[PDB]
C-alpha cells in the first residue's frame, strides 16, 4: 500500500498523503519515511507530503547487491544514489522544483541533491546535520566517527572469537592459522564478512540443529569419526567421544589439528587411503 | 575455472580434481572448498575429489535472497539447503553413492546429508564436529554459543552508541527513543541489523561526504537550517552555527529534539507551515 518508483537497482517505496505542492521527507539512520507520518497528516491540507524509504531500508528494496566499494569508508556511492533517488522522484511526481527536507544522515542526502540536481528544489531544509568534512575540526570529529566503527566493527569482532576460540579450547596451531590475517586487502575485507556472516547466520543455526543419536546408529556402518592427533582436548573431539560412547561408532585419529587436512595433508591423505581407498 | 551446478536459489561452485569414485569435501567455517585442494592433490589418483564453496561463500552466489529468517537463531533453513545441495551435487556427478567428509559446520552439514538424503552417501566421515544438540550439556554449550554472539552483535554496538552519544551531546530524549529496544525478539534483531548496517555504511560515508560551504552559498536563498529546541549543546548545532556564521542562512529553532518531528508534530508542522505556507 506504499507507492513504488523502479529506479536503477531498486524499488524504491514512500508514502504519499495529501494534496498540494510535494514536500519531501528524508529519513535519517532509521532509514524509513513512517517516521514522519504523524507530522504528514498536520501538513497534507496544504502539501503532497512524500515520505520515503531510502532504498536500502524499510520497505524499498535492492534489485542488485551493494558494490564492494560500498564498506570502503570514503565510498561516496550510496550519499549520491540516494540523492539521485530524490530526484528522480521529485521529477516523477512534479513538473515543478519541489520542497524537502531531511533530517540527520537525511539532511546530508538533502544536501546533495542540492549540489547535484539544483533543478528539482524550491526550498530545502536542514534539520541538525551531522556531517564534518567543511568544519574547521573536521578532522576530530572524522577521527571520533571512525574510531567508534572501528571499535564495534573490529575490537569487539577480534576479542569474541578469541573467547570463542578459549571456550572451544582450540589448540595453538589451530588458533594460530585460523587467525591469520589474509595477505591481500580484498582477502582481509571478504575474511571480515564470511566471519560476520558465519557468526550470525551459522555457529548458532548449525551447532543446536536437529541430530538425534538415533540418527547415527540407523547408519552406523556407513560412518567414521574422525579426531586429529594435534586438536587433543578440544570440543570437538568430545562430541565424537560421546558420539562413541553411546552407539559405538569407531574413532579414527588422523593427522593434524582442527584444521588438519591443510596442515598436514600427505598423512590426512594417508589415513583416508587406509579408510577408503 | 570452478564447475558450476544450477540450484534453486542458487548456482553452487566447486573444484573437482581427479579420477575414481568421487569423494565430496564440505568445508567448516572459512565455506570454500579451496582449503582442502592440497589434500586434494594427494587422492587425485584414487578420487575424483569434489571441493565445494558452500552457496553463501566464496565462488558460488545466491540467485534469490536469503529468507528473514534465517538471522533467527532457531532457523533450520540453511544447514537443510546446504545438505540438500551436496545431495543434488552428488547426483548429478555419480549414479553410485558417494564419500563425504566434512570438517566444522561442514562435519554437521554432512550429517544432515545423512539423515534426509541417505540414499547419496556411500561413506561418510564427520571431522571434528561441533554441534552439542544431542549432548548431556547441550544447555551448557548452546547458551554459550548464544552468549557470544550476542556479545559481539548487539553489546558491542550497544557500548559504542553510548560513547557516541556522549561525544556529540546527544540529549538524553533523543538518546533514549533512538536506543529503546523493540517490544519483539525478532524488532531487535532487525533494529541492530539497521544500526550495524548504518555503522559500516553510512555514519563516515556521509558525514565526510564531499560537501563544501560554497554548495550552500550558491543557493543560499532556497535553504533553512533547523534547530530543535529540546536538543540544545548537541553537535549537529554546532555544525548549523557554522553554516550560519559563514554564510548567514538562517536559522530557524523549531520544537522537538533531533526526533521534534515525530516528538512534537503539531509544533513541528506549524514551524514549517510558517516557513513554506
Ligand atoms: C541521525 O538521525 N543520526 N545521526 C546523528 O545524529 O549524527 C551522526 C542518528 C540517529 C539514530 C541513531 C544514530 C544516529
Ligand atoms: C569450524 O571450522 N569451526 N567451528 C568449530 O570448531 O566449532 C563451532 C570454526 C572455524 C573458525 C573459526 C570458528 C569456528
Ligand atoms: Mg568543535
Ligand atoms: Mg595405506
Ligand atoms: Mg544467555
Ligand atoms: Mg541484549
Amino acid at each position: 500500500g506504499m507507492e513504488t518508483l523502479e529506479l536503477q537497482g531498486a524499488k524504491l517505496r514512500y508514502h504519499q498523503v495529501g494534496q498540494g505542492p510535494v514536500l519531501i521527507f528524508i529519513p535519517g539512520a532509521n532509514g524509513t519515511g513512517d517516521i514522519f507520518l504523524p507530522l504528514a497528516e498536520q501538513l497534507k491540507d496544504h502539501f503532497t507530503v512524500v515520505a520515503v524509504d531510502r532504498r536500502d531500508y524499510g520497505e524499498s528494496e535492492l534489485t542488485e547487491p551493494l558494490p564492494d566499494s560500498a564498506s570502503n569508508p570514503d565510498s561516496d556511492y550510496r550519499v549520491k544514489r540516494d540523492a539521485q533517488d530524490i530526484a528522480e522522484l521529485a521529477k516523477s511526481l512534479s513538473d515543478e522544483p519541489v520542497y524537502i527536507l531531511g533530517s540527520s544522515s537525511g539532511s546530508i542526502v538533502a544536501m546533495h541533491v542540492l549540489k547535484d540536481y539544483p533543478e528539482v528544489v524550491k526550498k530545502i531544509a536542514f534539520h541538525e546535520p551531522p556531517i564534518n568534512t567543511f568544519l574547521p575540526d573536521s578532522t576530530y570529529w572524522k577521527d571520533k566517527n571512525d574510531d567508534i566503527v572501528h571499535q564495534i566493527l573490529t575490537e569487539g569482532l577480534e576479542k569474541g572469537m578469541k573467547t570463542f576460540g578459549e571456550t572451544l579450547n582450540i589448540a595453538p596451531i589451530d588458533a594460530k592459522m585460523m587467525s591469520q590475517p589474509a595477505d591481500t586487502e580484498e582477502g582481509r575485507i571478504e575474511q571480515y564478512k564470511r566471519t560476520m556472516f558465519w557468526l550470525e547466520f551459522e555457529i548458532r543455526q548449525y551447532t543446536h540443529s536437529n541430530i538425534t543419536l538415533d540418527d547415527f546408529t540407523k547408519y552406523s556402518d556407513k560412518i567414521t569419526l574422525l579426531n586429529g592427533t594435534d586438536s587433543r582436548g578440544s570440543f570437538p573431539q568430545d562430541v565424537n567421544f560421546y558420539i562413541n560412547k553411546e552407539t559405538g561408532i569407531p574413532i579414527v585419529d588422523i593427522p593434524g589439528g582442527h584444521l588438519g587436512y591443510i596442515q598436514k595433508p600427505e598423512g590426512f591423505a594417508d589415513v583416508l587411503l587406509n579408510m577408503w581407498g
